[PDB]
Order: C-alpha cells, then sequence, then structure tokens
C-alpha cells in the first residue's frame, strides 16, 4: 500500500487517465467505461479501473496543485507499474491563439514553484511530456477532426493570481494557459522514466472574461474525454 | 459560491476546523459534533458545519500542499467570513524531541516552496501563527492533561523527499516534524487578517521507520480532535 | 576566551538580557541591577553581571545589524553557557495596529538578509522565539498592566531603506515594526538550542512619521527594561 | 543593416539552417546548394542563400552559447525576416542511450544561464521548440530510415563543467546532451513568434570518452545536414 | 546629527580612517595623531579629528558586519561630507600566499550578503575600491618598504562559518582572506559616489590557526596604522 | 589539440591580446604585428602570432559573450600556457563621466549572468583584473598621453537589453559602460590563476545616443591597440 492509495499492487492498468477532481473521475469510469471497478478511494481521492473498446484503462484523481499531482503520480508509477499518464483538465487562457472549447496539447509546462529547482540542481528544468505521447495525441485529434492547439502552458502555485499584470508577457512566450499541475506531472514522469502527457480544455479565458456556459463545458470536457481514451486505446 | 465550495454565505460558522483529508473532517462530524450537516462537496472535498457542547463549530478539508490548501483557505476567509482557522493535520517527525502519535504544536513553518517569496518581495517571509491562539491550545493542552509538543514544522511541496540528508539539519533548527501546508495556512492567514494555528499528529516517524495506515490517519488522533474541539468551545 | 569578549567563562548568568547599544546596557546596568560588575569590554561593546530582586542576571551589548548581533551571541551560547536571551530594542513602527510607546512581541522575525538562506538549506526558515520564553513575557506584562502587541517585525540589512515603497505590504503579512536583528538572534538560538525572545518598544512611526520626545523614550524604554526584568526573575 | 550582419533585408530566405560553426555553414553551402551565394560575413560569422532541389534556403552561423545565439536569432526575426530557424549544431552525450554520432533532437532545452529568469519573471520558463516543425523532423528522419534520438539536452554556459556530478542527474531526467545554445534559440523563437528546432549531432561522450576533431566537427554529420535540408524543402 | 553620530557638520575632516573597532580607533588618536579630540560617542561608538604631519585627518568606527558599516559610511558621505574613506581593519587568511599580521588591500569584495542584490537589479555587483585610492596604496607602500599582499577579499555576514568547506575555493578564485564590511563599505560609497578602500591586517589564520587577542587586534598592526596615515598626507 | 583551437602547444606566447571579433585581431596582426603567423582558425576564431618592437606577442579571438568567452581563455591557459590576457573591445558608455572616444579600464566587472554563481557557491564574486596588469595599463597610458577613464563595466548575457530602464542605476554604481565578457574573462582567469585586463573603447554612448563616424572608430580603437600592446612589450 501507500498512505495515499489503497488499491491492490496490480488493480491499475500500465496506462492511467488523471483528472484533479476525483468526481470527474467517477463520471469517466460510469459514462465512458465498462465493468468500471472502484479501486482507491483514501482521502476520497478516487480512482477506478475499467474497459474502454475492449482496452483496459485506469482512472486516478490527483488533486490540486504541483504537490497534491506530484505525490499521486510519484506512487502511481513507483508502487502501482503505472506507464503512461495522460492528464486532462481544464485551464484559463491567456493567449488571443485560443479560445473557450479548445483543447490544448502542452509541450511544455513552465512554472512559478520552486520545486524543480529543487529537483534539478538549482538550474531551469525545462518541464515537457514524452513526445510519442504527444505524437499519438497529434494523429488521434486528426483522426477525430479536433483541432488541437499546442504550446505551453503555465503551471502555477496560485489559483488567485498576485501576478496578473504578467499574463500578457507568458502569452508572449507562448503558454496558451494557465492550469497548477503539469509542470509536477512532467517533471516527475521525467525522474522517473515514465510517459507523460497533458491536455487541457479552454473554460474561461482570463483575459476576455468569456465562460463557458455549464452545458458547454460539460460538452468540451466529454470531447477531450474522448480524444484522450482513444489514444490510449 | 466559489469555484471550490458550493455552500451558501453563512453557512459556515467564524471558526473552522481544516485537515488536508475530507474523510477525517466527515469522522469528525459523524463522531464529535451534533446536528452535523454536509454544506459543501466540490471536487469530493467535504465539509460540514455543527454544534460541539451547544457551540457552532464548521469543519473543511483542504486538500494536500500549500497551493490546495491557499486555495481552501483563501474562499473560507473572503468569502466565507471564517475568522478562526485551526488546521488538525497529520505529519512524519523528524527529531528524537517526539514519537509517532504525538501532537505538534507548530509555531513557525519553515519551507522549500517559492509561494512566500512570491508573495513578499523575494524576501524571507516567517510563517507564524496567531499568538491568541497559540495560547488557547497551550492552555487547553495543560488542562486536558495533553502534552503537547511545540517547535517549528518544515512545509515542504515533496512528500517523498530529495533532501533526506537535511532532515537532521531541519531537526537541529528545531522542525520537529515535515507536511506540507502549514506555511500556506499562515502565509494565507497573514495577508487576508485572520487567526490561524497548525496542529499536527505524527504519522510517520524518520527515526524509527513507524508508519501508520490510511485507515489509522483518520482514526487514531481522537486526543488532537477534541484539543482543537475544547479550544474553539 | 573569544576574539569579541574578554570575560572570564562564569562571568556571565544563564540569563542574558541584550540590547544594540552598549551605552544602554550600561544605563540598565547602573539604574536597575545591584552590584553590577562590568565584565567585558572589547570594541567598547560592554558586558555587566549584577542582581534584580536577588536574581542573578546578565547584560550584553550585540552591536547592530544580523552580523554583529550573530557573534555575540554565537559566543554568549557556545563558550559561556548563556541559557536564555532576551533582547529588547526600540523599532519604527509601520502597522496600524500599533502606536508610539507600544511594546512589540516578535512572535515571527521575518528578512532582507541571505543568513538564513545560507543557514537553512536554501530554503525559508521561519525564524522564531522560544515558545515558553514568549509565554513568560506575556504572563508577566498582564501582571505588570502593559498591553504587549505581538506580531512579526521585520529584521533589515538596510537602516536607510530603499524599499519604503513596501512597507504596506510588509504590514499587510502582520509586520508590525522594523528592526534590524531579530532574525539573526532567533536563527543562532534555534542553530544551538538556546531560548531566545525579541521585545521592541515603538520610539518612531515610519508610517506617520509620528516621534517621541527624547523624555518620553527614556520613560517608554524604562518599561521594558522593567518588563524584561520581571520576566527573569 | 545590423551590428552583427551585413546582409541586405531580402538576402535571406524565410527558412534558414543554423550551425554556431560558420565554417560548417561554408561546407554545407559548398557541398549540398545549388547557385549558393555568401551574404554576410562580420566578424567571420558567414552566412548563404542557395537551392535545395529547386527550394531556396539560407545558412546562417551563430558562435558558441546562448548571448551569441541570441544575439544572431534576434536579428534574423526581426529584420531579416526569417520564420523558421532549424539549429543543427554538435553537443557532448551524457546518456547511455546515446553514442557517438547520434543526432538528438531536442523536445526541451534546461539551462543553467540567467537570461531565461531574466525574461521571464524569475520564474521557470520551460524553453521549447515549434512543434509543428519537431513533428516535420521526426517524419522526415521516418522516411530516411534515420534513428532520431529524442529527449531534452542541457543548455550551458559551460563547455568545461564544474558539475561533472550532476551529469547523471540530467540524465535521470531524460537529458540525452550538453550544448550551449539551444534554450536561448528556443527562447529568442518564443520571445519573437518564431518557429524553431534544435538537432544536434554527438561529438563527444562522457561515458566512453569518445571525442571527434575540429575537422571531423565540419565533415562528419552530412546525415544530420541531409535530414535537415530534407525537412525543409 | 544623525541617529548613530552625534559630532556637528564640518568637524570631520574630508579624509577618514576607519576600523570596526571603536578602540583601535581611539589607540591611533592617541597614539599618532596631534591635538586629537574626540567627535562622537554615541553608542559608544568613538570617533576623532586630528593632524598627522600637519594634516589633517579623521577616524571613525564602523562596528563589525555590512550592516553596520553601511549605517556609518552612509552617514560619514551624506551628513558628514567626507569624501575619502581608508578601512584598516582585520581578517582572516584563508590563502597560503599570506601570513599572520600581513596587510592585504582588497581590490575586490566577494559577498555572501544579499545587500547588493538588493542594491543592484537582483544581479551580481562587483564591489570595487576607487583606483586612485589603491594606486596610492601601492605606492606608499612601496615607499615605505611594506610588503603589501593584494587581491580579493570575501565580506561574509558570518564569523563563525558554515560553509568551511568553501574557503579553498575562495582562495583558488584569489581571496586572500575573509572579513566582514568591505563589501559593504565599497558599494556604499559606489552609491554615494565617494572614493573607498579596505585595507586589512591577517589577524586569524585558517591554515596554521593562528589567532590574535583582543589587546594584539588593537596594538600589533601599527605598520598598517602608518601606511594609512601616510597615504593621507 | 582541443576542439575550439587548432595551433600546436607552444604556438602561442605567454602573452596574448584578444578581442571578440577576429577580423580585428587579423586586422592587429597585420597593421601592428612583424612576422605575424596565422596560428589557429577553427570556426573562422583565428589566433596570430608575431612580434611587437622585437617583442613576441599572440593575438586571439574569443567571440561574443560570457560563454564563449571562457571556452577560449580557460583553454588557451590550461592547454596554451598563456600567463597574461588583454581584452580590448568597443562597449557603450552608460556613465555621463566618459563620451565618445574615451578608452575606459574596468577595474571591476558586474553581470546579469548566472556564471560567477554557478563557479561561486551560490555567492556574489567581485570579479576583478590582476592589479599589477592594471597599474601596467596605467602607467603605459600616462607615458603615451591617454586620458584612461576606470570603473566598473557590466557584462551583460544580453545585447538587447530588456532592462534599459536600469542603465542609470548602473552608471550611478560606477558602471562607465556595457559589454559582454570582461566578468567572464575576469572570473575565468581568477580561477585558473593567470593575469587579465580589459580595456573598452567607447564608440557609441546607450544614453545621449552619440556615436562615432566609421573613421572615428578605427581611429579609437588604434589607439587602444597601441596602448595594448606598449603595455605587453
Ligand atoms: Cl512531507 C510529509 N511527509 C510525511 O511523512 C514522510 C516523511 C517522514 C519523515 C521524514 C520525512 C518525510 C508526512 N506524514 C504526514 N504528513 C507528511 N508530510
Ligand atoms: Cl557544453 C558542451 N559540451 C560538449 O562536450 C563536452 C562535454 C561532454 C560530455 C559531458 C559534458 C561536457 C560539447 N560537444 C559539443 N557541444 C558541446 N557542448
Ligand atoms: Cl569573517 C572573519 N573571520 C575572521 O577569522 C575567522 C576565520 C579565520 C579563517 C577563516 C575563516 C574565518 C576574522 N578575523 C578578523 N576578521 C575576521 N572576519
Ligand atoms: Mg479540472
Ligand atoms: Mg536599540
Ligand atoms: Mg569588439
Amino acid at each position: 500500500m501507500t498512505p495515499h492509495i489503497n488499491a491492490k499492487i496490480g488493480d491499475f492498468y500500465p496506462q492511467c487517465l488523471l483528472c484533479g477532481d476525483p468526481l470527474r473521475v467517477s463520471y469517466i469510469a460510469k459514462k465512458f467505461l465498462q465493468d468500471a471497478k472502484e479501486i482507491t478511494n483514501v482521502r476520497n481521492m478516487l480512482g477506478f479501473s475499467g474497459k474502454y473498446k475492449g482496452r483496459g484503462i485506469s482512472l486516478m484523481g490527483h488533486g490540486m496543485g504541483i504537490a497534491s499531482c506530484t505525490i499521486y503520480v510519484t506512487e502511481l508509477i513507483k508502487t502501482y507499474q503505472v506507464k503512461e499518464l495522460l492528464r486532462i483538465g481544464t485551464c484559463g487562457a491567456i493567449s488571443p491563439k485560443v479560445g473557450l472549447k479548445d483543447i490544448i496539447m502542452a509541450t511544455g509546462a513552465s512554472t512559478d514553484s520552486k520545486t524543480n529547482r529543487v529537483r534539478f540542481l538549482n538550474h531551469d528544468l525545462s518541464a515537457t511530456p514524452d513526445f510519442e505521447l504527444s505524437l499519438r495525441a497529434y494523429q488521434t485529434a486528426k483522426r477525430l477532426g479536433i483541432d488541437l492547439k499546442v504550446g505551453n502552458v503555465f503551471s502555477s502555485d496560485f489559483f488567485y493570481s498576485f501576478e496578473t499584470h504578467a499574463f500578457d508577457l507568458m502569452a508572449k512566450y507562448n503558454h496558451l494557459a494557465i492550469e497548477m499541475e503539469a509542470a509536477g506531472l512532467y517533471a516527475t514522469a521525467m525522474e522517473l522514466n515514465a510517459k507523460a502527457l497533458c491536455l487541457c480544455s479552454v473554460s474561461d479565458h482570463l483575459i476576455t472574461k468569456e465562460a463557458l456556459s455549464p452545458k458547454e463545458r460539460v460538452e468540451s470536457f466529454d470531447n477531450m474525454i474522448i480524444l484522450a481514451l482513444e489514444m490510449m486505446s
């Protein structure tokens, strides 16, 4: 076992979809998987194993923030032998290159965290996803007719930012959106030789203040779920 | 409502106990409170309001890590008008002065996070609790005959540490244990002029290699919980 | 001996009151102690041993700035076996919560120094006083009818600040006043397992530009001296 | 004209290959291009324009180190309207996954430079290439039967390193090799909204202690050069 | 008057010798100057004005550490119109090129302080003396037959060091000795457009373990003192 | 050999003049040296050995930026046994104390590079030239009737600065001009126990926007060349 997961070793398939919100994980298990079994529930952070088009797939919640994400991803890789980790979530757009309902593939994750300096010699770690996984996402999106937006995201320790004046500067350097875990997902997978990728759905635009209707939010997140499950099968 | 709490304004009493684990919050509501009502459940992060010896008290989960804690504490203060926040968490002992299941009161919370440098001019913010709450904790512990251990804690972005060499230095500087939220609780309550304190029970021990099960991390710490409820009565 | 103190080992009592100004130390020895003996005078930095209400008490000057304070405190603890160190001084108020003649108890000391990053793994050390000593100060102040103001102070390397625009931000985070040694006193005592506390008297308000009359400055500092000597006896 | 390029505006095609060594640039012009013309030679840093299979392609030297690279890339983009920049450099292998003369495509460029902290709010900029160019490189390599190694590189300010202990950690985090310009190329192209990619051939090997001669660093990498020209056709 | 000097404006000559120890300043006044008058004594930090071979020269103590030194130097320049400041201090040798009682002239002062990063855009300020004063020191030493050692010093916030491993690296980079004020003297005089130089005599030796008594640190360095007075005549 | 120099060991004289621009090195060899032999040309970075007034002197190009300069200087010292390195170049004035055509002697080199923090314990290295060499430059300039301007320079990683608002602050702290290599030259020579000095010619004033005519630029650089060759003979 671990302190944060009470699944049996072997309960997880080697491919795992992750979301910060464990109720979104539950929703995916119930709506999209066949024969879905809840396999962990410590701290109400739910994980499941089921089948998608006959393919075994696991789902796991990771909470909010780099430190929370790093706990679960570390345990999934080191204890539960998970090999491929696809994070899907929402993000707040900061770039004119993206709009509401877009799906972003993060080919880099910048951060205001100290975690990668602590990991990496007090230097600048370029936190990046597995290239083959990003290729698979691109080819699957084209097959599904999804216009995948590709660029960096900014992973913040702050949901309520003290640096909103800086969003334009991040957009200048090709940061399409802000979220709070990708840099930790990527650095952990890099450390532990696992394949990881982050996709995020634009439900809010932090510049133009636009926001999706609650029904639209379900629809756009559903399209992201289908993309994720298709690239893992 | 906030993006992470779906309570109505006014559902929270001005005094609130916090745990990272919403199931420890649920345990406390069911075991120790009268007329307890679940008031929020976004992302499965439960919160409750109820009575202890006729006094209204709220409970709220804050998830794992400074970024998660800061989100919930910020919303509790600014939207739900919470005035006193008492974290009753778990921690890993690094000092030979403390043992498994000891209760520590954090007179300061050091950190490897960048959040306080971002908050505070890139200088050293010494994150500290409210002194009146600390005095109340000390006096209540004396009244109840509880041996309260008092010192700093170190709040890390890492549970699985890359600086295991460094725990002895931490302990030398009177850090009794490591956990992952106190510095964020303290800095947020400082920012927002609210009263906060962190108590934690030792669930893991660097020196003895003891570690509690997930069930024990919920159920083994009634002495902490009773201390907290008695402080807020 | 040491390079900076020429007292005999054993000349110091285990409890020592400190001030930056050695002439203030001399004043205390002459006005408040019985049988006071000058025991060190290297670099004109005077220290004394005498009796207060039959209690042996030492006094020692520590100069200005964290680096100066750290030299004397290190020597007092390691060579002269001093166990409890109470620093009293003036400070410049930056918070609307305090006014001229207030006495502040510093339960944390933030800093713009690099000293604690050098001491503490390049992380954020929360520099804090000994809790039991702060309890003793609080109980003694209540016995004497002193309205003790409690909060953080900011210990600066700069008397003539280049960051005056930032005072409001420090006051927001519960820094009541600025001085130049507390963070070094606290970190040194933490390193060396000694008990330390800092009190400071508000003789100037850096925001409202108010300032005490020279006679008022003597009176307010006298009240602080009495509080200190009473808590050590 | 610019202080470092004496070409006429319009002399550069929109697609440009880059090497740190202007004599590798000269070699490519003479060996692989039709109707090649030298278009700039300030500071002996040569650049050319010519044709490959009827398609116009430019070549430009960028010197050694991030500061040198940033100068030339900034001018190529802002003054000479270059749109796509493909570095084909050399690097020192630090990972057992790669061997001498292997071709690496840098999916990210970590660094010990301060340039990106200066650019990017003192946070961590994850310096990354254009994804479309990366896909083009991958697909062209597959078409040509070239075994393209894919991972991060570490861009250092040092060729003769003071952190030789640290190469193993770099390699653990999937840094295949060390070189000295990719992070600057990537950050400058991000700043200026241009498409950039870095390929490098292994000219030195940490583990085997192999190292090529200066002549071999010009002449030994035709497979890299052909990959690059085929990508831009 | 200033908070730390109670001289009248005009009491200081434009040329001033500085020591950290006010009793070394007093020693110089009594032993080497004609008609010496004590002009300031706040906090027992003495200063004098007198004549050497008919030329007016002032002396002033600056206490221990960069923060203390910066206070006195700032006031001497801005209020008392001092133009040339010559520190004649003590230092701990870390290089085998120097021996006990050697006189070092600090061509640069490296530091572990944050003060210069705070002053200077968070970049590296290379703190250096006035070149004309350095030339004067060199030429006067030659004239007097004094073997002046020339190199960098390292100005630390610590006398009792936590980086004893690091002294050999310091010495490799031509740091002959460690002391605690030169970088602050140099940075303050740079800020304020005044001429400053630091000479120091070796009072402690890392390699031989030699260390002088407090009395010897006042009385053993007449050769330094005579060099300084001859330079300012 | 080395990767970046193809001269024979022994081809270099122990005294070497350096410039960033290898065509300026060529110009010096052709116009001012007797019997000049080109001895290296890797990457078109030319170096020469010849005679000046019967004195053997070498010349070597070092490219732009600290990282480039550090490669060549390291190789010159460690492989080719060069003992004295005099860098001459142009610089952009930022101080009212200097004007067009002035020659500056840099007695310190500040920087925005991370290189000296990486070299030097994450502290502040005061990067300084060899004092005897600076003496020789001063005495030679006086003999030649040159009004040598003496002060710090600022060595930047950025030719196209993002911090132009800060030039006035650097001028305040006695930075007379900006260039891009001196801090690296100085730190490398300090590490490796070689004698180094940087002179620079003011061809542009970055404040007043003044600029020398192309013919004046040749004349002023010629005067600097003569000063350099005279101090090495
Ligand atoms: Cl960071 C952290 N680490 C824990 O245990 C692991 C550990 C134990 C000893 C030394 C260092 C780390 C915790 N147990 C409860 N909260 C915790 N937070
Ligand atoms: Cl920084 C750098 N170092 C190289 O080789 C030296 C080396 C080899 C192995 C480990 C570390 C350093 C390079 N070869 C081509 N470009 C290079 N850039
Ligand atoms: Cl920081 C300092 N340390 C001294 O001696 C202790 C020492 C000796 C050798 C290596 C390191 C530290 C001094 N003696 C006079 N001024 C001094 N400043
Ligand atoms: Mg989400
Ligand atoms: Mg005082
Ligand atoms: Mg030049």
